């Protein structure tokens, strides 16, 4: 019961804006969509706003707010990314696709008024030209996996680490092993959680109508492990 927790009470906009650069190609993409935490419900549509995605949007799932999270009641003072809350929390990523090269991402979210933003800056590097992620050879999957978090004391924050498998158009699987670390940007108490984990469910869609090169996700995340 966060103060962070009431800005969430019921659908708020989504905003994110994301700038990459994967072995020089550079992109951006930009995302728009609404968010029901107490459902821990997600509905959203990006658009990669400079041409053609030079990666899987499939790879970019986990990088493109974890704080529409639905915390169980008897979980609720577990909820650190709700209780950084107006400030909002720096969210840091490695993710190293195995066999291939490795993305960096350092994300900002916090609230700009209503709208939850979610600014992002994602470099890449060592990738194959010919790999599976600048070869464009993922599938276009539902992303279904759980996100294993621990407190970080010493950083008044959080850190994780999941594993993310993505399926190759041969029917092989390309993992991408995730590292995380968030932190607070304000400087007010946070809740610091015991080990849980996040389960979310992740649809990825087309929109019929956008000849833009694009991603529709419907998402759901729950808390649990306690």
């Amino acid at each position: 019961m966060s103060k962070g927790e009431e800005l969430f009470t019921g659908v708020v906009p989504i905003l994110v804006e994301l700038d990459g650069d994967v072995n020089g190609h550079k992109f951006s993409v930009s995302g728009e969509g609404e968010g029901d935490a107490t459902y821990g419900k997600l509905t959203l549509k990006f658009i990669c706003t400079t041409g053609k995605l030079p990666v899987p949007w499939p790879t970019l799932v986990t990088t493109l707010v974890q704080c529409f999270s639905r915390y169980p009641d008897h979980m609720k003072r577990h909820d650190f990314f709700k209780s950084a809350m107006p400030e909002g929390y720096v969210q840091e990523r490695t993710i190293f696709f195995k066999d291939d090269g490795n993305y960096k991402t350092r994300a900002e979210v916090k609230f700009e008024g209503d709208t939850l933003v979610n600014r992002i800056e994602l470099k890449g590097i060592d990738f194959k030209e010919d790999g599976n992620i600048l070869g464009h050879k993922l599938e276009y999957n539902y992303i279904s996996h759980n996100v294993y978090i621990t407190a970080d004391k010493q950083k008044n924050g959080i850190k994780a680490n999941f594993k993310i498998r993505h399926n190759i158009e041969d029917g092989s699987v390309q993992l991408a092993d995730h590292y995380q670390q968030n932190t607070p940007i304000g400087d007010g108490p946070v809740l610091l959680p015991d080990n849980h984990y996040l389960s979310t469910q992740s649809a990825l869609s087309k929109d019929p109508n956008e000849k833009r090169d694009h991603m529709v996700l419907l998402e759901f995340v729950t808390a649990a492990g306690i």
